[PDB]
């Protein structure tokens, strides 16, 4: 389906302010004729990529802008391009979390961390430690309450601790990212998700804990604490709890690291009403009185805006939500992001319940989360090599010994399917009458047809980069050698987006090296 002309349809995640922001689009209809329905539909950002995809979906989406740079490189979203007078009116940082390859790809809403949420009842001092919890949590039980309760179902909540000792998701190291360089099972990430079993091995904690259990669970006064982002707030104050915003506690010394988001709305590239979408969010959202119905709906956190957040900053609760951020790092928005959290989400998940230990989780996680560059290597360099008949000097980086040995066992393997199907690699390659850059992307959907309908095993996946090695070679004789690197990253995109889960139980690239090892 096509996005309907002349009405805006906004998707809002269902945790924030979306009363608040359906009389926003009650006030645009006032003056425009325009109706704007809100939609907070389940999984959200998973849904976006899917209908996004067809020419279908909202107008506008918001989520954290973790999620946007994937949308962007997919194609999903109109370029931002608001006049000198409104980016002036947000904080720089802000824009830079929805730049994406030069461009801006969303507006900027609000900056998100979570906190340390106590019951000042209960706990009249929180505890500065992570270490303490286990004493505070016997002392609780004696009295019929329980320390802590958050959600163990999403790694947002996880996170922090994970990162406190060490653990990070793409290195950081002058002002640029190593995407190579996974820091998810390291001794940091180990030693934070291994206290998170402890509390839950102990009694601590309950695996089976979620979002709507951890808040019915504070808000009820049944437990002392919760870690818990600014929308909660809303529903803490109708329970009438005494409670207190502060900074996480420190892990073995260091910091709790959140995670920090960037609340955003982009515009579908789809839509035919990006005019009125632009409206919208300059002209009625992003103004004292939009985001003031937003906030009074669910709080947003600290706001761009520079004329509302200066009214905000008296805040106690914005004042260590920033504590909390500063405390902890700028998401990426690389398109990675939703591999990564994948990944992480499962290791959590399995170590909590015990069907993984924490080595066994987190090295599945580190192998999910390295899944993507890995392959681009990999079949970037067979591509590039089988074209030009001269390989690749570069170094090979992080985890070189895999790439380096799958290429030499792809170079073998490769080779013989080339060889023993010609005809057949001629016969389709004739059949597609690729000449161009155009033609390449619509060889994505043909391949994830194909690739797809059929059985998953090394064998058949040796057959996609062969004949992407094949049509490589092609591209080279008719002067079009500047799309063989689309074509490495189309194969590549298609292989691990379809084959996820099966190629991290095959421990990846080394799987696929031992399975064709003599
Ligand atoms: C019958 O005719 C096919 C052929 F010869 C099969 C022989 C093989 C060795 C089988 C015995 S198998 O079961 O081991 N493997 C597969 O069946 C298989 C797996 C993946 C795969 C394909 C097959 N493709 C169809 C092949 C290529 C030559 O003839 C087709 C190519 C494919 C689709 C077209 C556009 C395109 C573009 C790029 Cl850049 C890369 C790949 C593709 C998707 O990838
Ligand atoms: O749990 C992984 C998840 O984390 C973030 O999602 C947050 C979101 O930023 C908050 O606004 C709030 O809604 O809670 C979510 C966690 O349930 C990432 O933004 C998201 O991409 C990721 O999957």
């Amino acid at each position: 389906g096509k996005i309907e002309e002349g009405k805006l349809v906004i998707w809002i995640n269902g945790d924030k302010g979306y009363n608040g922001l359906a009389e926003v689009g009650k006030k645009f209809e006032k003056d425009t004729g325009i109706k704007v329905t809100v939609e907070h539909p389940d999984k959200l950002e998973e849904k976006f990529p899917q209908v996004a995809a067809t020419g279908d979906g909202p107008d506008i989406i918001f989520w954290a802008h973790d999620r946007f740079g994937g949308y962007a490189q997919s194609g999903l979203l109109a370029e931002i391009t608001p006049d000198k007078a409104f980016q002036d009116k947000l904080y720089p940082f802000t824009w830079d979390a929805v730049r994406y390859n030069g461009k801006l790809i969303a507006y900027p809403i609000a900056v998100e961390a979570l906190s340390l949420i106590y019951n000042k009842d209960l706990l009249p001092n929180p505890p500065k430690t992570w270490e303490e919890i286990p004493a505070l949590d016997k002392e609780l039980k004696a009295k019929g309450k329980s320390a802590l309760m958050f959600n163990l179902q999403e790694p947002y909540f996880t996170w922090p601790l994970i990162a406190a000792d060490g653990g990070y998701a793409f290195k950081y190291e002058n002002g640029k990212y190593d995407i190579k360089d996974v820091g998810v099972d390291n001794a940091g990430a180990k030693a934070g998700l291994t206290f998170l079993v402890d509390l839950i091995k102990n009694k601590h904690m309950n695996a089976d804990t979620d979002y709507s259990i951890a808040e019915a669970a504070f808000n009820k006064g049944e437990t002392a604490m919760t870690i818990n982002g600014p929308w909660a707030w809303s529903n803490i104050d109708t329970s009438k709890v005494n409670y207190g915003v502060t900074v996480l506690p420190t892990f073995k010394g260091q910091p709790s690291k959140p995670f920090v988001g960037v609340l955003s709305a982009g515009i579908n590239a789809a839509s035919p009403n990006k005019e009125l979408a632009k409206e919208f969010l300059e002209n009625y959202l992003l103004t004292d009185e939009g985001l003031e119905a937003v906030n009074k709906d669910k709080p947003l956190g600290a706001v761009a805006l520079k004329s509302y957040e200066e009214e905000l900053a008296k805040d106690p609760r914005i004042a260590a939500t920033m504590e909390n951020a500063q405390k902890g790092e700028i998401m990426p928005n690389i398109p990675q992001m939703s591999a990564f959290w994948y990944a992480v989400r499962t290791a959590v998940i399995n170590a909590a319940s015990g069907r993984q230990t924490v080595d066994e989780a987190l090295k599945d996680a580190q192998t999910g989360s390295e899944l993507y560059r890995q392959s681009l290597e990999i079949i970037s360099r067979y591509l590039r090599e089988q074209a030009t008949g001269a390989a690749d000097t570069a170094p090979m980086g992080a985890s070189g010994a895999t790439s380096r040995k799958a290429l030499e066992t792809l170079r073998r393997v490769g080779d013989g399917v080339q060889r023993n199907h010609e005809t057949a690699f001629q016969g389709m390659l004739r059949k597609l009458d690729i000449k161009n850059e155009d033609d390449v992307k619509s060889l994505s959907r043909v391949m994830i047809h194909v690739f797809s309908d059929g059985v998953t095993n090394w064998g058949r996946i040796v057959t996609l980069i062969s004949f992407g090695a094949f049509v490589a070679k092609h591209l080279k004789t008719i002067n079009q050698e500047s799309c063989i690197e689309p074509l490495a990253e189309s194969i590549t995109d298609v292989l691990v987006r379809t084959k996820r889960d099966w190629l991290v139980k095959q421990r990846g690239w080394d799987g696929f090296v031992e399975f064709f090892h003599v």
